[PDB]
């Protein structure tokens, strides 16, 4: 459920690497058999793509920056 710290920074590295929020290629680079490695082994496409939403939000909502991976995360983000 709750997510490591880990994993958060694994996000960001993959969105900054991917150039964009292309789901399936931060699992090649960290998802099961990930080329990095396996952090984001247990979070499918769905779990990153609201990841990275909530954490967009939660730097909105607390004012703090947003980092330059998650800009390329726009539109609308409320849970499901």
């Amino acid at each position: 459920g709750s997510w490591t710290k880990e994993e958060e920074e694994a996000l960001l590295d993959g969105l900054d690497l991917v150039k964009g929020p292309r789901w399936s290629q931060i699992l090649e680079l960290y998802g099961p058999g990930g080329k990095k490695s396996e952090v984001l082994k247990y979070r499918n496409q769905v779990q990153l793509k609201d990841k990275a939403r909530n954490m967009k939000l939660f730097f909105l909502k607390s004012g703090q920056v947003v980092p330059a991976a998650l800009q390329c995360v726009t539109g609308d983000l409320r849970r499901d």
